[PDB]
């Protein structure tokens, strides 16, 4: 279940590929809750790659669906990134996620 509702500008058309590594600033948001993560404080935007299951499936599914210099809005089920176990003392049981994400990459 990922759901985008794209802040307009960019290309449309750069799309991320297989063997490639992008360049996020993404920003955490809790439904009906506080922030919990936020690549704009550390100033280190979080250099990844595609296709090896480093990120979560909500926010793999994401990343693919951009292209260069657009603002999605992410939300994710809870069966993709956390819901029945829950990342311990930081993320709840059964959670619903939100994010802003710019993709500003390379390659």
């Amino acid at each position: 279940g990922v759901e985008i509702e794209t802040i307009s500008p960019g290309d449309g058309r750069t799309f991320p590929k297989k063997g490639q590594t992008c360049v996020v600033h993404y920003t955490g948001m809790l439904q009906n809750g506080k922030k919990f993560d936020s690549s704009r404080d550390r100033n280190k935007p979080f250099k990844f790659r595609i296709g090896k299951q480093e990120v979560i499936k909500g926010f793999e599914e994401g990343a693919a669906q951009m292209s260069l210099g657009q603002r999605a809005k992410l939300t994710c089920t809870p069966d993709v990134a956390y819901g029945a176990t829950g990342h311990p003392g930081v993320i709840p049981p059964n959670a619903t996620l939100i994010f802003d994400v710019e993709l500003l990459n390379l390659e």
